[PDB]
Parts: structure tokens; sequence; C-alpha cells
């Protein structure tokens, strides 16, 4: 059987083809982000206006059965037709894992703390560098955007993508955008830990590796986080919505990052995620959410979802844990 | 004959206690504003400590229930009781009404199309006046706050009870909260204009008076507004989030005003919000919707609510309708 | 024949060249806005740090002289040079014009008094088309981010360059930046007035339209067969040309051939009461190009006055002339 | 035995009383801060009309003069008497210290680096623990308004009267408005450092050591002073002093209320100092309106109000000098 230790469910039948069309969903109630389903929708009308003009009534026929109802037994009755994916071992569990929005504390000039600099998109030939060398100073100080007070919050920020930086002088946030990546190939720096003897197989999150940090030195706390030759270039947008590949502010738990060649941008997902206590372990129940496509991933291929939790420290704290299963069907409407 | 022109319902029965413990409420599906109602509670926890100290049991049992994915019926494991109000008729149909927090264009002094004055808190002997005195120049110059572009706009903050003050010039909305008001009896416009015989009976609305006024000259939407002679004094407080009696921040449909005297301010209530379109005309449908009582009103009195739809336009659009019914449960802890 | 009515100035001699090196300007004594140079100098460290690298000699070498007092007699004393420049009669009478971002209320979807339509950057074909064609229907739908209440604020706003949109929702002013303009020349509007004679500045073609129906200003506007596209920066500050967030009368706009980006300019603007009539007096002001402009040639500066009505009406009187000095690091 | 060190001077000659009309002022330069001083005015005619009523003949004396060019040789031109003030030292030369409004991280509940409380306004009979007992937890917890992550930022905040709570979350930030105080008079932290030996006082140097020592050794310093400040949330409302006024960055002061009193326009010869706070010998023309008051601050004493931020407060701790001031108002 499938070992429900990372959230397995079976509770559908048995269907192995790419999106398979059943009648209607097992679930039991409406979804729990209905509303919030709205705002994620309004932006894509306003954000990407022709991303919304092909889903316009694929959208609007959603709406109303939520309105109605929301029960997964009365979608057909409105002519909302759910395409199931097989998943990974294809008997029907599609691979979950998050991402946040994290806000950091910086200088635009170093001072006490603040020695950790942000760069921007440099030149050509200057993007080749990898981290450990950008670390002793490969590229100008011109491309420096500021000094935080964290190598640690840096490089988390670098593996979500974008952050928000607070100058903390009075001035709004500043949304550092991903604008660019270093002619390197990402590498693991949670299994470095595990390669040494550090962290815990089982025991292995996000809390873990900034608990590490925090017990060793910056010494060896800079050179675990050089194991990771990759290095993310951001763009200052100045306090303006967390935006993802697709251009279109992201909504908290109501639309998530996928591979843009099985399922593009736009595509509306309702989704049984998995839900887990503080600790992240699988408690047994489900959540019914419906979410849309609007961002990728260098990791996220397949049959594999990065669902968007937020932005601050409690929307980290829940997607570090993200790395289970779950069932999802692709809403598309009769034609 | 049971009217439902409105937005009445009856398959409950009747109720003869205030509060009703039914175990499962008769809801359509599950809360379509989870993350609106965790916003409140942290709004609660962070303004007002000693009230959020009393029904923190209550809060974090209806966010972990929320968790597991907003199941109406597997509430009673949380150990949350619902006790379904009696309503006006004693069907379980309440009144719903709704208000919302506009946002006025002004400038510091008159010029142009700015000559109408928002005052603020004057003496003891400069609150007896009227508000068609106030207009012809009772109050000082000294009293004024800032010049808006429209007398109807002023008036109709005046009801809502606050509003932000759009400066145009690049500072932030200042939010004028409700400081006071004078020595004058409120009396509805909505009737003098039925009454007058210019507007019809049922076809009244907040948007057929906005219209009005635009259709009418100056001389004529003054003596109009001056059959109110209640007028309320403000007190901005530069860029703070809306609050109301409670002193917390309300949140967009996620927060009501109620009678303190039988629903008191923290109370926690799981409604069914009737639905309407653009038009205002009740289509038949229901709303799911968790919300807290933290604000009061001079009209809001027993049995009657009035839902926050907001700030902006759209918020106004939508609140300028609300004189419909709906279902309402008080949630609460162990009997 | 010798006016003196936009403080033209002839207590100078004339100047044998664009640049003359002095060594006491005759600028009145301390500058006002000596705060919001400052201001200026850090954004353009943030924002431009290889324009902040070259220039930073020069900001520094003015920072000291400010720091201790500012007396335009005493310079030398912190390695400063005063480049005088001249102007169109060579007697230092640099043409000083004005321009700011006007903040414009409008919503996402078309309603009401909101039905005037604000375009973006359409693809390479769809840029061909005139003004009084995108009022007709030129571009598609999926082009607009606004609707506003006004026609002439979107004219008013598209001569200047960009503008702030409030959508009276609570949310932030989005900052619509220049981000590029239609294969059409620009035509001036009071041009058009002069033709058919009917009226002269920013405030009186805005009192004009006010006078006049719909039908008759939106004929006038299409007068000006250019149009300008732009793109939502979300609550961002004010950006020119050199990317950097322009400070109310601490910067201007140059010709980057003549005076280029980074520059330090003081300057004795003229004064100019509500009416926009020049009383007679200046005001010493330290200022930054930062940006540009198409009718921005040669011996002319355009003064960013700033954000808001007050702004704008400070800015449609300005067309007056002033000394001004390109302040560089001493050899 | 006359001192100079610390800005004073001579060639004014000495005083016989704490304001005399001088027909030209014994101070070369013109007011650097014309724009700053023109933007305090504006405030004043926002935020306080009705004391802009009574204070504006002598602020559109102020401003025909500074529209006019701005040269302290033509003030009697525009109507305006200048009135030199002793001090502490009847030479004319004022006492000048400064205050500002630093910006401190915060957190709504305690984590991590976040467990040093800022209280509100607590009951009557809950207002006279002193500071050292409301560390120990002398106060309910329902009065806590937010954890900063250094409890010597809540004590320069404390002797600042406000400060910028910035939660790192996005939210602007929330200005803690002066809102009352404890029943324990104040102790300066400085004259202890002073006396126990540890001084180069500096009340940035304090800062540095509360660095180098311990949380423990920091707490039990700061115990010193038995006073402690309450704080009112404004959220995202400019600084604002005893006369409710946004005050601007060096264009304001705070004064003794009965000397001096709110609306007051200043003329002053406030004394330059460097990086390390050493006089230099330099003064600086600056036009400031006294419209804040201090519990230090009485009789010839200014408190310039540097502004909001680490560099303001690194500028506001070095002053402790002397400087020339004319009390501006109009001609009869
Ligand atoms: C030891 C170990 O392995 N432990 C595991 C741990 O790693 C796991 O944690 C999670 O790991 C995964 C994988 O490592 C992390 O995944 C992250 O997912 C996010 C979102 O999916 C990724 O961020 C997005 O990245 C894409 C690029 O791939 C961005 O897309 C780009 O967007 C820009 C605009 O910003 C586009 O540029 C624009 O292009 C237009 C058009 O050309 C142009 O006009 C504009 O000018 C231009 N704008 C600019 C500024 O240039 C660009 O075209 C587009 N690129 C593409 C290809 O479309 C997107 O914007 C990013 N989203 C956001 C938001 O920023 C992120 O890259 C990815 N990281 C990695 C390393 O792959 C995940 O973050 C992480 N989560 C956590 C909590 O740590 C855990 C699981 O919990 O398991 C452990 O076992
Ligand atoms: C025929 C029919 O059915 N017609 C329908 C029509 O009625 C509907 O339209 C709606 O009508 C209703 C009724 O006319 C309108 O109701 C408005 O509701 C709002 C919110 O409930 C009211 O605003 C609140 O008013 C209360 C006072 O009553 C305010 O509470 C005060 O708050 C201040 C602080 O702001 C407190 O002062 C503070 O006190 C503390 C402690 O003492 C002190 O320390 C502080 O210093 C001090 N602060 C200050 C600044 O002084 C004060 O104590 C407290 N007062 C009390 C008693 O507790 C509260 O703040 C207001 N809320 C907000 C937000 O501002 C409003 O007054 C009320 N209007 C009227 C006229 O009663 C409703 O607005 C309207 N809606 C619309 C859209 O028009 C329509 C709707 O569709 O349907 C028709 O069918
Ligand atoms: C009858 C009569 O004549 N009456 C008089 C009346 O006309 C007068 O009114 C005044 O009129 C004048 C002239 O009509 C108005 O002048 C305006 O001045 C402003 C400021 O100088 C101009 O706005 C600037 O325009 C330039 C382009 O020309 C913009 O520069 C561009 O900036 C963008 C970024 O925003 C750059 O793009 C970026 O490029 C980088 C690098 O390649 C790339 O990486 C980025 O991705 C890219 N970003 C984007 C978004 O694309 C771009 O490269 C650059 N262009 C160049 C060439 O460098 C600049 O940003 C604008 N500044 C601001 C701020 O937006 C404006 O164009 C100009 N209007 C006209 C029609 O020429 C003046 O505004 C007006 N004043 C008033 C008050 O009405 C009145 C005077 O009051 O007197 C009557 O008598
Ligand atoms: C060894 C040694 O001596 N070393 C030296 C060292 O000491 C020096 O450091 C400096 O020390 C001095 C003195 O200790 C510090 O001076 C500070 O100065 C500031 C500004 O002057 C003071 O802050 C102001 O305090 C007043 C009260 O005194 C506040 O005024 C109150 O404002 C509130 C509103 O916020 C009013 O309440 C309102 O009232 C209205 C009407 O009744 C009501 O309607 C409202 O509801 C109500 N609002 C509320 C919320 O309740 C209230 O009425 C009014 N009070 C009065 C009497 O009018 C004012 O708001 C504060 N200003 C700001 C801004 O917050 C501060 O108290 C004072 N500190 C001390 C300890 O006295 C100075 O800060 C310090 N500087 C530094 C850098 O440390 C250094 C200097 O270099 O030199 C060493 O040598």
């Amino acid at each position: 059987s499938k070992p429900t230790d990372r959230g397995q469910q079976y509770k559908d039948g048995k269907f192995t083809q790419p999106f398979s069309l059943v009648n209607q969903p097992d679930a039991v109630g409406a979804p729990i982000n209905a509303g919030d389903f709205a705002e994620q929708i309004n932006h894509i009308r306003n954000s990407s206006p022709r991303l919304y003009g092909n889903q316009s009534n694929v959208y609007n026929a959603v709406q109303e059965w939520l309105r109605a109802g929301g029960d997964t037994r009365n979608m057909r009755q409105f002519g909302i037709d759910a395409w199931q994916m097989e998943g990974a071992d294809n008997y029907g569990n599609v691979q979950f894992t998050g991402y946040y929005t994290p806000v950091i504390q910086a200088r635009h000039t170093r001072q006490g703390e603040f020695q950790y600099p942000i760069y921007r998109m440099p030149p050509k030939r200057g993007r080749l560098s990898s981290r450990a060398e950008i670390y002793a100073g490969a590229l100008s100080d011109k491309y420096i955007l500021a000094y935080s007070n964290s190598l640690m919050d840096n490089f988390i920020m670098d593996v979500q993508g974008s952050g928000y930086i607070d100058f903390g002088d009075g001035s709004p946030l500043n949304f550092f955008s991903y604008a660019g990546k270093n002619g390197h190939a990402y590498r693991s720096i949670g299994k470095v830990l595990i390669d040494r003897g550090e962290v815990k197989k089982e025991d292995m999150s996000m809390q873990a590796i900034r608990h590490w940090g925090e017990t060793h030195s910056e010494a060896e706390v800079r050179e675990l986080l050089e194991q990771n030759p990759s290095f993310v270039f951001f763009k200052p947008q100045s306090f303006a919505p967390v935006k993802g590949a697709s251009a279109v502010p992201l909504v908290g738990r109501a639309s998530v990052a996928s591979d843009r060649s099985i399922i593009p941008p736009g595509t509306t997902l309702i989704a049984e995620v998995p839900l887990l206590d503080n600790n992240g372990k699988f408690n047994g129940q489900y959540e019914l959410r419906l979410m849309v496509a609007l961002d990728v991933g260098g990791a996220i291929k397949g049959q594999h979802f990065a669902i968007y939790q937020g932005i601050g420290p409690e929307a980290g704290h829940r997607a570090g844990w993200y790395n289970h299963y779950g069932r999802v069907w692709v809403l598309k409407t009769a034609p």
C-alpha cells in the first residue's frame, strides 16, 4: 500500500492517465478558501488581461459553484469538469511543496551587523561566478543593493526567489523580485547536513537548517551555504505585490508554482492539501483548496506543485514542512 | 403569507430562546473568509489585549476548526457550540444592513470645487448647532479639518461614522474617526425623499441618494441634507486602520456592528449573509461568513447587525443595498 | 526690445562662452533646500551607484559647504568651482520651465464618470496609431490599465511624462512611469488656441476645457497626434530618465549632451505669485540633473516641482529665466 | 574665568535681563534651513490653526524677509524684533541639547531576540512602580504594546519621549507618542557612569557600552533611572510634540513654555560639531520654532529636534554646547 507517512490517500479508485476525467471528485463540504479564490482571480484580470480572457468562462463557472454550495458533488451541475491527475505513483498522489515571501532587514550601506550584500543583475561575464566566489568578492560593489544582518536570511530569500527588504527607516518595504541567476546548478544544502551527520534525515526541515546555523559559527555556516554554487540576483520593485513568473500578484495558499509544460499558467486547480501541525507531522486530515498556477520553479517539474504560503514568519514555518502528497483535479468547463 | 422578498427562510423551525443551541448550523458549505477572520482575530489580539484574553479560547478553537477544512459538521470535535439567534421574527432570520469607509477627496484650503468643510470636535457650546446652521457658518473656521469637493460625500461619511481623506498630494490617507456628534437627533433622508414625492417607496437606496444629488443643484442638495439636524465631528488618526467603537481595526466583511447590550463586543458570529447583484436584488442564495462584533451604531439595536463592507467605492455600492435577512449563529463554548 | 518681465538679467554682462568660471557667484546668500538636496544625493547613491561614483567627489564637495554655512562668496575653502552658464540673450539667463507628477483618480473597470482609458505599451504595430484613433478605439482593451474621470487629466499626465494613479479604494498610489510613445510628433495645444483665437499656460488651458464641452475638448486634444504609454511601478518613487527618485525642486530635466546627468547646479530660480506674475525676487536652490525632455535642449532646464495639485499650479506658470552655476571639484 | 570650550563667547557683553532688544544681531550668515522652516509654518497652519492664527504676524514677517533675499541686515525692514537670550552664561550663549525620534524594530508577541516589552498607559496605582520593578514584572502583560530586540533602544526611546515602531512585516511604522510617565524622578545614566569612572556625558557612548556588556549588566545599569515612560500608538502619524504639531528636523526645538511659549520663532547660532561631537569652532544659522516641552528643559535652555533615525541620533547625543539665539517678534 501507499504509506501515509507523508500524506498519501487513495480514496478515489485507480486513475493512471494524465488528466483523469472523473464525474465528480471525492470530498466533503465546500472549499476553505472560496472568497479568497475570488481575490486571486481578480488579480489575474488586471495583471494579466490576456490570461483572464482565456480562462474567463472557467473562473466565472466555479464562482457560482462556490456561491451555491461548494460541494464537490455539485460541480457538473454547472458544466464543470474535474480532470484528476495521476501524480507520482500514478495511483493518485501529487507532490506538494511550499515557499513564501520572507521579510529581511537591511541598510543601503554596511554598518554594524549589516555586512551581507544583496546583489542585482550584473553583466554577462559577471554572472559566471559561483556563490563562494561572490562571497569572496567576485562582483563589483556597484552591483550591491543592500547589506543584511544575516547570511542565512539572504540564503533563504535566495531559495524562495524573492523577498521584501525592510530598511527600518520609515520607507516602505522594497520587493526584490527574481531578476536572474548565476551560471551554476542548484544543489541541496540540507543534504550536506546529513552527509556529515549534523541533522537527522527524518527530522529534516526549515527549522533544522536555521537552528543549525545558530548552533555553529559564522565560518561553519558560510562553508555550508557555499555548498550551493547557485546564486540569485534581484530587482527592486518598491512596495509592489509579490509576483511570480506570470507577473500576477500571488495570494496566500490560493496559488501554486508548476511545470508550465504540463500545467500551464492560469490553470484552475482544486486540491486536497494534506494538513500538518506546528512540528510538520502529518496528522491524517486534508484541506480542500482552490488554487491557480501562476509561477514556476527550477525544482518544480512534472507532477509537482509548490504552494505559495504567503508573506512573513508564520508563512515560512508553514512552508518549510511541505514535501507531502495529495490529489488534484484540473478544472475545465464543458465546451 | 411568509415573506421571502427580502431574504427570509423558514425551515429550522421557530426559536423561543434568544440563542438556541443547535449542534450543526444550517450552513451551505464552509467559511469563505478564513483568511479575513484569522486576520480579524490577530487584530483584536494586538489592539484589544483584554477582550482577546477572554475570547481567546473560542478564537483558537474556531481557527483550528477552520484548519480542519472548515467542516461545519465536525466543529463539535473542537467543542464549538453553535447558538442560533432567534431572529427578529423568531424564525432564525435576522436583519442585515451595511456600512463602509468612504475615501473623500479634499484639500487643506478651499479652492475650486473644494468648498465643503469637514469639522472636528468643537467646545461644549459649539456642539449645540444643527447641520443647517453649521452649513451657514455657526462654527469657527479654526475647527475645519479639510474642504471636500462634494456635500453629499461629507453627508454619506457623516452617516458612516468615519472615512479616509485623500488630499491628492502624495501623502497617505488620513483616517477621520468618529470623535463626536452635535446635540440634535438623527433623521433619515431616505424617508424625506419618499414623502417629498421625488423618490419612490420601495425604490430607495443609498445609490439613489447619490444619483439624486448629482441630478439636482447645490441649493437643492443642501436643503435636503439639512432635513437631518444631526452632524458628526471627526478626529484625524493620520493613516490609521479603520477602527470602530471597540478600538479594533475592522476587516472587510469579517466584522459587524451590533447592540452591545444583546451582542457584546468580541462575540464570534457565523452567519448566512444574503447575496445580491449589482442592482441589490436578492437572487436567492446566501453566503457563509465568520464575523466578530467590534462596533456599535445609533440605529443598531436588538436583533440587528451592520456588516462592515470595507474601504472604497465598491465597498460602498455593496453596502448601500443591505436591508435584507439571513440566519446567524453565536459561536460559544461548552454549556 | 529689452524686457525684464521673465526675470531677465543684464547685471552680469555678455557671456562669450557657454560656461564661465567665476570666483563668487552673483547669487543672494544661503540656499533654502539644503536638506532636500541631501535627500537627493543619497537617492543617487542608492539608485545609480555608477553615477554616484563619478560624481561622488562633487556631491561631497558641496556637502561641506552647506554643512558649515552656505555663502556663495565663500566656496573655494571647500574645493568648489562655479561655472556660470549663459542664456538665450547671453546674459546668464538660463531658461527655467516646470513639470510635476499629477495624481489622477481612476478604477480598474469603467463605471460612471470613469470612462477614459490609460494605456500601456502595446506591440510594434500598435504604436503606430495616433491619439485621435486611440480615442476612437484603435488599441485593444487588453492594453488598458485604468479608466480616469477626466480626458484632460490624462492629457496633462501624458504631457508630464508620468503620474500617480489613485484607485480610491485604500490601496497605495501606483506610479505610471514613462514606458514609451506612439509614432507621431508632438503638437502644441496653445498653438491651436492661437489659430482660431480663443485664449496662457497649463492653467489657462485647464480653464478652457472647463468652459467648453466634452466634444470641443476632445477635438482640441486630438490636435496633438502624440500619445504616451505608461508602465505601473506599483507605488514606487517618481523616477526620471536617470532612474533616480526625483525630489521636489531639488532636481531638474536637462539636455544630456550639454548638461549630463548627475551634474550639481546652484541656481537663482525666479519667484512668482499664485497668478504666475514675476514679482521681481529670486530663490537660491541646489538641484541635480536627473531627467530629460523632448523640448529640453541647450541652455534650458525643467524644474521638477513635485507631486500633487499645488506642485502643478507652481509648475504651470514657470516659463522664466535665471542664473545657474555648475558646481565641480577644484583641480 | 570665561570658558569657550563649549561654544561660549564674550563678544556680546554681559546681560542684565533674559531677553534684550538688539537692533542688529551679533552673528554673520543666513538661515540655511529656510525650506525646513517654511515647512514648519505649513504644519502649524494645518495642525494648529488656533496658535497659527495668533502667531501669523511673526511668520508673515520672517517669510517676507526670507522671500526678499534673507539677509540679516534687513530684518527691521520687515518688522522683525530681535531679542538676544543670555543662556547659562550672560554672554548670549544658550545651552543647546538635542533629541530625536528613534526607529525601533519590535514584534507583537515575544520571540527570539524580541523579549523587551514596551508598555502603554496603565491605571492610577499601576503608574507607581519604578523601572526596576517593571523590568521584574510589576505591570500586567495586557499593558504591553510590543517586544523589542534591545533594552537599550527602549531606554533611549524612553529618554527621547517617543519613537517609531517597525514591526518588519509590511505594515507602516507606528508612532508611539508620549502618553505619560511613572511616579519616579529622572536620574541620568550619564551621571552614573561619570561618577563610576568609565567616561572618556555622551548619550551615544552608553549605546556602545550596552553592546559591550551583557543583558544582566545593561539591565542593572538602566535600573539606576527609576523613571519610566508610557506610550500611545498613533499608527504612522508624524512626530508630534507637546504642541501637537508635526516636528521638522532641526527646524523646531523644545523649550520652557513659561519663558519661551509655543509658536515662538527663534533664529539661532547652533554650534557645529564633528562625528566625535568635538566643537570645531564654527556655528550654523537656523530658524526654528518652539513646539515641544521637556522635564529637564527649563529657563534659558533649548532642545533641538534633530530628526528621525540613526544619523539623527548620533547628532543629537553629542549636543551639549552653547550658542546665541534671538527671539524673533514683530515691531510695534
Ligand atoms: C536540501 C533540500 O533540498 N531541501 C528541500 C528544500 O529545498 C525544499 O524547499 C523548497 O525548495 C524548492 C526547490 O529548491 C524551492 O522552490 C522555489 O520555488 C519558487 C517558486 O516556484 C522559485 O521562485 C520562482 O523562480 C522562477 C524562476 O525559476 C521565477 O520566474 C521568473 O520570474 C521573473 C520575474 O520575477 C521573470 O522575469 C521577467 O521576465 C519577463 C518576460 O521575459 C520580463 O519582461 C521581465 O523584465 C523579467 N523581470 C525581471 C525582474 O527580470 C522570469 O522570466 C521568470 N523565469 C521563468 C523561467 O519563467 C519566479 O519569479 C520565482 N518566484 C518568486 C515568487 O520569486 C524558486 O526559484 C525555487 N527555488 C529553487 C532553488 O528552485 C522552495 O522555495 C523551497 N521552499 C522553502 C520553504 O524553502 C523543501 C520543501 O519544503 O524540501 C526540502 O527537502
Ligand atoms: C430604513 C432602512 O432600513 N434603511 C437602511 C439604512 O439604515 C442602511 O444604511 C445604514 O444606516 C445605518 C443607520 O443609520 C448606518 O449606521 C452607522 O453605523 C456605523 C457603524 O456601526 C456608525 O459608526 C460608528 O458610530 C459609533 C458611535 O455610535 C462609533 O463609536 C464611537 O467610536 C469613538 C472612536 O472613534 C469612541 O470614542 C473614543 O472613546 C474612547 C473611550 O471613551 C476615548 O478614549 C477616545 O479618545 C475616543 N475617541 C475619539 C476620537 O473621540 C466612542 O466612545 C464610540 N461611541 C460609543 C457610543 O461607543 C464608531 O466609531 C463608528 N464606527 C466607525 C467605523 O466610525 C454610524 O454612526 C452609524 N450611522 C448612524 C446614522 O447611526 C450605516 O452607516 C448606513 N450604511 C450605509 C451604507 O449607508 C442601508 C444600508 O444598505 O440600508 C437601508 O435599507
Ligand atoms: C503652448 C505651450 O507650449 N504651452 C506651454 C506648455 O507646453 C508647458 O507645459 C510643459 O510642456 C512641456 C513640453 O510639452 C512638458 O515637458 C515634459 O517634460 C517631462 C520631463 O522633462 C517629460 O517627461 C520625461 O520624458 C522622458 C522622455 O522624453 C522620460 O525619459 C524616459 O524615461 C524612461 C523611464 O521612465 C526610460 O525608459 C527606461 O530606459 C531604461 C534604459 O534604456 C530601461 O532599462 C527601462 O526598462 C526603461 N523603462 C521603461 C518604463 O521603459 C527612457 O529611456 C527615457 N527616455 C529617454 C530618451 O531617456 C522621462 O521619464 C519623463 N519624465 C518623467 C518624470 O516621467 C515629458 O515627456 C515632457 N513632455 C513633452 C510633451 O515633451 C512639461 O511637462 C509641461 N509642463 C506642464 C506644467 O504642463 C507650460 C509649462 O508649465 O508652459 C506653456 O507655456
Ligand atoms: C548626565 C546628562 O545630563 N547627560 C545629558 C543627557 O541627559 C542629554 O540627553 C537628553 O536629555 C534630555 C533631558 O533628560 C531629553 O529631553 C527630552 O526632550 C523631549 C522633547 O523635549 C521630551 O519629550 C517630550 O516630553 C513632553 C512631556 O515633557 C511630551 O509632551 C506631552 O505630549 C503628550 C502627547 O504626546 C501630551 O498628551 C496629550 O495631551 C492632550 C491635551 O491634554 C490630550 O488631548 C491627549 O490625549 C494627550 N495624548 C496622550 C497620548 O496622552 C502631553 O500633554 C504633553 N505634556 C505636556 C507637559 O505638555 C512630548 O510629547 C515629548 N516629545 C516627544 C517628541 O515625544 C522628553 O521627555 C525629554 N526627556 C526627559 C528625560 O526629560 C533628551 O531626549 C535627551 N537626548 C538624548 C539624545 O538622549 C544629552 C543630550 O545630548 O546630553 C547629555 O550631556
